[PDB]
């Protein structure tokens, strides 16, 4: 995240950070033994972990469970990044209370000029590189459908939006891939792409969740 802020310690309960011998990726618990992602972090392998703020030492709320399956959208183009989401079974379920909940599914979509709060563990520089070992946050209103297909003409479907700021210098950024957008109170996107970080007129983008949540049910429902 550029031009965010300190969290603060499981200020954001549905965090997770996906683990393959290091933090590769956040994602979203959305019950107590799924977790939702983007699918161009697919990896063999994933531990997820629950719990953290500081990635880097055991502060005490953590739960490292490894994942059982992972499921890449059918649809998914890893060349346009259409259809970039991913679901993760836990092997356990998780232990759920005050800092490790899950988030709510959407039952609409949420419009623009919305504002959400996005989080992750990425890299916090539009120029070099500096990743943060504590949990980070930005506020950022969700973008019309003209102003972000002004900013990335031929490259938006319908199953993506644009978040964050056209002036540049608050973003989220590599790293944060995979992880939450929240608007009031429910799962509105998840960290997908942009042209660099936090750059003048390159928003980032973001998968719309509210597109698939009939294919989350299902899913979840059979597996
Ligand atoms: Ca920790």
């Amino acid at each position: 995240i550029v031009g965010g802020y300190t969290c603060g310690a499981n200020t954001v309960p549905y965090q997770v950070s996906l683990n393959s011998g290091y933090h590769f990726c956040g994602g979203s618990l959305i019950n107590s033994q799924w977790v939702v992602s983007a699918a161009h972090c697919y990896k063999s392998g994933i531990q997820v972990r629950l719990g953290e703020d500081n990635i880097n030492v055991v502060e005490g709320n953590e739960q490292f469970i490894s994942a059982s399956k992972s499921i890449v959208h059918p649809s998914y183009n890893s060349n346009t990044l259409n259809n970039d989401i991913m679901l993760i079974k836990l092997k356990s379920a998780a232990s759920l209370n005050s800092r490790v909940a899950s988030i709510s599914l959407p039952t609409s979509c949420a419009s623009a000029g919305t504002q959400c709060l996005i989080s992750g563990w990425g890299n916090t520089k539009s120029s070099g590189t500096s990743y943060p070992d504590v949990l980070k946050c930005l506020k950022a209103p969700i973008l019309s459908d003209s102003s972000c297909k002004s900013a990335y003409p031929g490259q938006i479907t319908s199953n993506m939006f644009c978040a964050g700021y056209l002036e540049g210098g608050k973003d989220s950024c590599q790293g944060d891939s995979g992880g939450p957008v929240v608007c009031s109170g429910k799962l509105q996107g998840i960290v997908s792409w942009g042209s660099g970080c936090a750059q003048k007129n390159k928003p980032g983008v973001y998968t719309k969740v509210c597109n698939y949540v009939s294919w989350i049910k299902q899913t979840i429902a059979s597996n």
